[PDB]
C-alpha cells in the first residue's frame, strides 16, 4: 500500500529523496518551517521512503479512524534531533525509550512541536561539526487529547473508572496545542527530514 | 485476517473468551503450562481476541519474515503478572515503560512456565489466583542482552541500525528472550490458576 508518487525503490525497504526547490512539495513544507523560522535557511529537504515504518504507521491510523469515528487524527508537527540519531529515526522511527527530558515535561515519551521555531532550538535540533541542524516533519497520530502530566509514562484514561481507554495523546494547553506527547511504537512516521544552517 | 479458531464476535474488536476444557485448543494449552507446572491448579483458560493487537503483531511478523529470508521468527513463551496488569495487557498488550531489567529494557517473556509462576511475575491477589500469559513473540535473529540496552544490539558494528531482533540470557540455551518494541508480542491466552 506504498504512496503511487513515491519513487520507485527496486524492491528496496528505504529510500532518502531529495527534494527540488519550485515542486509544490519542497515549497509547502518551507512555508510550513520559515512560518516561524525566517532567521534561518535550508539546505536541503529529504522525502523518507521506509516501506515498515509506512504499513505500520498506516495500521494505526486507520485503527485509530475506526476507534475514534470522524476525528481528524493525523497532525503534520515538527522534531528536532542531533545529527547522531538521524540513521536511527530514518530506519526505526521514534522510540519513547531514547527521548530526551523536555524542558517542560508533559510526560514520558516523544515530544512533536507545531512550531518549527520550538524544534529549531540548539537543544533539540544540535548544530553537527559543520553547523548542519536537522529538523523531521512528522505524520503524529494525535487522535484525542488532554493536558499531559510529567508522571505519564501512557496517556491518561478519558475516565478514571475505566483505566484502559485511553486519551491517544497529550499536550501543554488543549485551548492552545503547541506540543505533543506520543508514548507508542508506530504513532509518528517521520516523512521529510529539513538540513538546515544559520 | 482473522484467525480460523476464533469464534465470532458479533462486529466487535475485543473479546476474551473461555476456552472449554477437554477440547484441543485447552488440551494443547494446559500441556504446555502443565510440562512444568504440573502442580498449580488450573481455574481457567481465556482466549484472548483483540484484533488490532493481532493486525499490529502480524505486519511486524510480514516485516521480519521478508527482513530475515525466512519463517520461524515466531515462539510461544510465557509472562506472569499481577491482576491489576490484565485488562492492559488484553487491550494494549506489552509495554516496556510499564522486577529485574539484567538484560535490557524490555518486556520479559520465559521459556518456562515455572519461571513465569514465581509469585514476583504472577502475583497472587487477594484470593490466591495468579495470571500467566501465553504468547506469541517475535524473538527472530537473538543475540545476548546486557544491563541498560534500550534496543537489541547491531548484528554488525559496520551497519549500526540493522539490530537482532531480540535478546537473551544465554543464546544456545536460553531461557528468556527480551523484546523492545510494541506489537513484537501477542498476548494469546490468559491462564489463571493457584499454588
Ligand atoms: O514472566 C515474566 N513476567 N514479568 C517479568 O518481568 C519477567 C521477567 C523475567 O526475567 C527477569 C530476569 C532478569 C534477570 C535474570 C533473570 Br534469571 C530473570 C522472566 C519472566 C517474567
Amino acid at each position: 500500500n506504498l504512496p503511487e508518487h513515491w519513487t520507485d525503490m527496486n524492491h528496496q525497504l528505504f529510500c532518502m529523496v531529495q527534494l527540488e526547490p519550485g515542486q509544490s512539495e519542497y515549497n509547502t513544507i518551507k512555508d510550513k518551517f520559515t512560518r516561524t523560522c525566517s532567521s534561518y535557511a535550508i539546505e536541503k529537504i529529504e522525502r523518507i521512503q521506509n516501506a515498515f515504518l509506512w504499513q505500520s504507521y498506516q495500521v494505526k491510523k486507520r485503527q485509530m479512524d475506526i476507534k475514534n469515528d470522524h476525528k481528524n487524527n493525523e497532525r503534520l508537527l515538527f522534531h528536532g534531533t542531533d545529527a547522531d540519531s538521524v540513521p536511527y529515526v530514518n530506519q526505526h522511527g521514534f522510540n519513547r525509550s531514547c527521548a530526551g527530558k523536555n524542558a517542560v515535561s508533559y510526560g514520558k515519551g516523544t515530544y512533536f512541536a507545531v512550531d518549527a521555531s520550538y524544534s529549531a532550538k540548539d537543544t533539540y535540533s544540535k548544530p553537527d561539526s559543520n553547523g548542519r541542524k536537522h529538523m523531521y516533519v512528522v505524520r503524529v497520530l494525535t487522535g484525542v487529547f488532554t493536558k499531559g502530566r510529567a508522571g505519564l509514562v501512557t496517556p491518561p484514561p478519558k475516565n478514571p473508572h475505566n483505566p484502559t481507554d485511553l486519551f491517544d495523546s497529550v499536550t501543554n494547553n488543549t485551548r492552545s496545542p503547541k506540543l505533543f506527547v506520543v508514548f507508542f511504537d508506530n504513532q509518528a512516521y517521520p516523512e521529510y527530514l529539513i538540513t538546515f544552517t544559520a
